């Protein structure tokens, strides 16, 4: 996992909790298609960020930037 990647991820959360909802899907598939992740890590991307952020429950400096780093840890082995 390189640096680069976890600036995508912010930004992708960033994306997802300020843009329409109808693009939330399109905003995901292609975070995932830029990072070619097998299932498990697409899962835990999906659980940990992708999935909040969609709902709502990041939309936060704070809240974003702590989904991050923690999916980041998952992420990494």
């Amino acid at each position: 996992i390189r640096p680069y990647m976890k600036a995508l991820i912010y930004e992708t959360l960033v994306n997802l909790a300020n843009q329409d909802p109808e693009q939330h899907a399109t905003i995901r598939q292609n975070l995932y298609e830029q990072l070619d992740l097998p299932f498990d890590k697409q899962l835990a991307l999906y659980a940990g960020a992708l999935g909040p952020a969609s709902s709502g429950k990041l939309e936060n400096h704070e809240a974003i930037s702590n989904a991050v780093d923690s999916v980041v840890q998952l992420l990494e082995i």
